[PDB]
């Protein structure tokens, strides 16, 4: 493997996870009403797992001799996902069509790092599974809210308790 | 007593038990979008009631001399209740009447227990009334959400606790 | 049965625990002295008990098809106990004469709902069996230290535990 | 400051939460259908918080020489906020205007006291700024889920666990 | 009921138990070998049952207006079982004989009590039903050792938890 | 990979786990005498780890857009393993070739599953890997009472915890 | 040392702790009234731990190779002291005395084990050193009440906790 | 503010706790008897929360640039209020008037430096009303005690828990 | 009061903690070597605590009518202290100093607030009181680590716990 | 006393703990059939024991002025125990043997420590006192599993909690 | 053995005890720096038990007949050990030599003790080794941090748990 | 894959495991001083987890086939890193150079058996994975405490807890 074209994959992955931490705070308090009043324990679940995820990548970008970058604005312009904005008519449909996409985009870039990691990085193979078992709740989460498709899936117990990543977590 | 006949009211009682909690996870997965987010967890902690209530009848079906069937499709053709079928359309309305029609059917099952050892058989008596305690909750979840009546209940704290029948269970 | 004469001596009922809850926090307040600090731990504790009996007594009423009065005036009217009013001599004596009166009333209103639901209302008699265990053990608590006369009960661990109602409550 | 004029304002206080612990149990158990299934948790979360505002209030009461009423019909007509009576027609709009008009009133009366002893009274001043935090949280619940204007706040863990004035209660 | 006849069949239940205690400690340190291994559990969960169930009994004798004999020698004259011995030839199998012995004669005491206070006295059949439960338990586990007749239980978590004697205990 | 292909071995083997859990009831209840006690608490704690798979399969076909059959009849025919019927002759020695041929079963069934999903499906390659761990140690389990080949595996704390699975349970 | 001689030393001992567990629990219920509130929870306190002290002398008995005798009334005639028979007038001075001289008995027996085995016997006289601080404790204890002499200690957490003898129990 | 002098205060402060301290175990120790008992724990409860307020108030003086003196009798010739010495003649009233004065000098203490540190330094002003908290609960505590006049305060949980100056407790 | 001159002190306290949060990550790693590993805990510590502090900032924005920027990188511009970047000689002593400067700044930003809101907005002045509480604590521990001053504070028990603020998270 | 000869006592008695642990784990994977099931837990709990036991000694040899030897075959070549070799023909019977030969050697190991510490070595006299409870215990209970004699203890509840050593661990 | 010469040992230690409390906090605010960082753990767990020291032997000089001096002043003035003042110099050297100046007294004090008591009075013997223990820990713990002769120590869990002083106390 | 090459590779690895929990023991009591003292827990959290993974290995050894060598002498000469001798000059820099170089020779050994096992045995494979999380930790310890490269790692929680290979532990 190139360690350089990995250690940017890995970067990249971090800022998307820091700033998905932001803008999932703005999202939650625009879900008001009797109808948004069940979204909101949803949306809090998944922002605490992207703040823990965030938590488990920063170590091993140091293990393979990374760093993060200097300011802190560089960091936000290199992240692999586009930005999730508050829709400009702030609907509950509206609202849930921005989570979907963002999901969507999280799933592809963990399975990118498994398909160039397989049977050569045990270590960094392991943790993008890890990541990637939660991203994939997520995603069936509001897919089934948004249609009608089952997903197999209630709620949690305690928000951001993170039952895939736990081992990695201090 | 005729413990022939008293043992034949428990097992068929048992098989109804344990169907229940195979067609409850059918249910539970198709009670989709925005309304259904608010049922999912009452079916959830009605299912794993039932399934409590499986295993406190089987030892005393053995205490009284009685045995459970070779074959399990024997055993599930013996059933006090109809199969709750997924209805053809799976509205939340139509799903919430298929509920309510089982909860009515194992109200009048251990109400006819109680009748038939009322001072005879203490043993299996209390066994009866700490089921009916739960089922007389289940039933009462259902017509208020279906209909207008009040109730008088509110959600758990975790599902399939069982606080009437805890003392029967290892 | 009739279920509107069993609706109007469970909502009776429920009226006495909700104004004990009242008048018990003037009774211990006037427990002055080195004589009174033994007594105050055991009031504290009925009266913490009689809180839980209005909250267990509500959701049955509910089920049955009954209401709570409109108005709070009108609800206190149709208590089955006189209140505990606070002696015009507030001695320790004149406290526990008191106390005593209520709890001797209290044990009569469950014996009697007992024997009107005897093998016809399972679920209504069980409740009204565990709320008059601790009646029971509250009529011993006061007769002991008013006379001399033996009781068999010492000191609870934490007040407000309610050991035979905890299956009924939230 | 004159002890007579803040007596009499503490006690009007403690007969408004007394008062609040009746009518929410009659407003949560008509919150019914799919709609008030919501609605159920946060009303049961309010009324919990009020009975823990009454243990508070006695015993500052005491300290400062005064003393309950020895009627509770007197206590009744005391309060220092219009009851809140179920409304003619029980929609869950009609129920959430009531519940909002109620918690006005609330955050007006502590103000009150917080303006009458600030920098005289110590201790009486945090036990006020202690019981605000909790009535400004109710009110942004309410306000939100009746418009649509954002509050900030989602559900919480465990009905009645009041972290602002527990230090208060024993 | 006849008082005084309701209060020496207690005493002399009492005494049994009392006495239980002591012999089930001996047959214990006996149950010597490989084979021994297995049972010394099941007679030490047994063994601390009984010590529960006196002390149950005491707190209803005195309720009723009973009292202890003056001297130990004649209350363990008083039991309504004959001692268990250890047997001349002790061995596994003649040990498991005496233990069903007084297993059945325990099950035969508690039924008679219950026939007695059907209907009359309802705080005192709740208590035998309950220690009715636990010797019911007892009665299966040994016939099960000495015969092969299935009976439907295996091991406890904790030797003298007393589930269904509990809510009684201190 | 063939996703109808991979589907129908997941619902095939989550027949084989619900079956499994009503046969092992009675395997369980005839290991009687002083030989069976010592394997009673071995078939305990393999009953219900198989219970838990059962929880675990159900989630991620519905995650892959299959569903349950209808009727539980048709279910209980598509199990990829044999049925464990009591056997004729229910020695403890019979018995125990019985579970040892089920084991063995289970074993090759997830095997199957990783070599298809080696590389392909993350996802479902980590959930089959988790079930395989513990049906390899049940395997170990019986084949060392049987034969007496050493194992290297002692009694567990609790039956049911499965230390391997527990993150994909809720 | 004389093996035998400190066997007959060690069942005396473990007679007068079993037969002490019976006399406590009849003056612990005839010390009504006001003043016999106070000390009912330490008689309580006291008859707990002579019941964990008869549980650590029996195994070390067995050890040595001595054994319990067959007839439990042969047992309560070997004890090495006097029986505490409730006084002919129960007053609260008259049950202090009686419990006073059972204390001071007790103290007795255990320092002469001591003496006996004294740089000879390492493990029986760790045994007896423990059980010897707590009886110095119940001394202390009885002797403060009745006479004015300070003693140092004041109320225990929980009845029975015995934290000298703990490491011996079970 | 002169820091000076306000680190005068807190010097002087500390002193009178860390003395009060070794004071209260002599007069726990003497209040023996039948009525001292009860009291016994009240004075325990006390002692444990001056020595907490001893633990907070020494990293303030630090940080603010003092220093405690460097010879230890210096340090208690610097007490704000005086010795709680024992009375000549130690009966249960001399000790509750000696009690009584020495909590009205620690009210008057605290309430000084409040206004000195009223809208000037926050974090001053909020550790001397925690501990003001704490200090007026003692004062109703033994006022009540010695005189018949109403408290409003019964028995606490643990001693020395200290609820309102915990948050500044490591 | 001017809200609108209140809510952007507000959110800029609220930016430089979120930006806090990044930059100390980066520092923690960098303090590497023997002398170190002594202040990695601390830094760690400090970080986690102005987390919780941008958790409690945020619900009190939107009670007061305000919302957070539409881009982070315009959050970002808005912090009210300078950026905490890496010195160019990261040596243990530049790291300190960096460190000291931050929570200066801090300190100062909170002071400001309770003055705007002293004796007009009671909530808003509690919230800005107990941060500032945690604030004062982080200056004194760089500051006894850089220069001789004592401090008066060790380590703490677990990184995060805040004990100030806890009553307002979740 | 002669901390020379006093040393090499504690080196030899720490290597034969070391080495009892990697021989019990053979012993313990040949117990096998369903005889060996029973002694597997026994076997477990000693293994465990053993290890503590090293970790204890380790400490005092070094306060004393000791140090281990440089090489670990010169530790094992120093063990006052022989080797507990897995016998020739395994059989349950020759593996108990086994294990009953080297825990008769451990007592007296420590029984000749004890006496040459008595009334000079404190602190050594204790530790050497605390480690021979536990091995007498692990002689009783091989003796009685080989012969039939009985010794008073059964099953613990964890194995190697070791109740006598704990405060001498970390 | 002569009381009044045991008794004013006895008193003399707890006055050490008491005067170590107050100095060590003297000494644990001036351990700053990088340097000294490390040792205020340790110096803060030395503080918190000799706290516990006070604690356990007061109640024993009560018991033999003993009372504490009516003045502090005069109490201080009795002390065994010298005031560990603070050195002119206060570097981490000189503080450490304080500290281990005051443990080696410490030392020989109940070393004393335990030489006077030895087979004669087995309670305060006890007591007094208990205490030893600890002593001994702390001696070695400074002696390493001064030169370079190891002692086989580290880190304890928590600050002040004294785990062989425990049984002694409340 | 050649089971008998597979089984030579583990055994040898667990080999390794058991001589470094010896010689971790003698290098953590000589790393001494001021210095010394940051790394001894570090030093103790290392060698707890190499105990738990000799645990870890033996039972996997067992199910495919092998067995421990019938000597301890020669189950060390197996090992396949070399010894960690205590250097001849024993400073903290000569004492870490030993640590690190054993660590690498542990993450080559377990790379090597991924290799071997990659997708041919999953279970074997994953056990391996588990083992080689918890040596790059300890790699990464190590390099940054001699060199100045950063690593992204501070201290634990508890040591020798092991959350990677927990879910293989009893
Ligand atoms: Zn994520
Ligand atoms: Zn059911
Ligand atoms: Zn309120
Ligand atoms: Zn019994
Ligand atoms: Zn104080
Ligand atoms: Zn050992
Ligand atoms: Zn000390
Ligand atoms: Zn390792």
């Amino acid at each position: 493997i190139d360690v350089e074209k990995l250690l940017e994959l890995l970067i990249k992955a971090a800022a998307a996870e820091f700033t998905t931490y932001y803008y999932y705070t703005i999202l939650r308090n625009h879900a008001t009403g009797l109808e948004g009043e069940a979204i909101k324990e949803i949306i809090e679940d998944a922002r605490l797992e992207d703040r823990n995820h965030f938590e488990a990548l920063v170590p091993r970008i140091y293990e393979l001799g990374g760093e993060l970058p200097r300011d802190i604005r560089e960091f936000a312009d290199l992240a692999s996902c586009r930005d999730a904005y508050l829709p400009e008519e702030p609907t509950i449909e509206n609202i849930l069509k921005v989570l979907l996409e963002a999901e969507r985009c999280a799933v592809g870039v963990y399975t990118e790092i498994c398909n160039y990691t397989f049977g050569k990085d045990p270590r960094t193979y392991d943790l993008a599974l890890a990541i990637l078992h939660e991203e994939i709740e997520h995603e069936a989460w509001f897919e089934e809210l948004l249609t009608g498709k089952p997903s197999g899936h209630f709620r949690r117990g305690k928000p951001g308790e993170s039952p895939y990543v736990s081992k990695f977590l201090k």
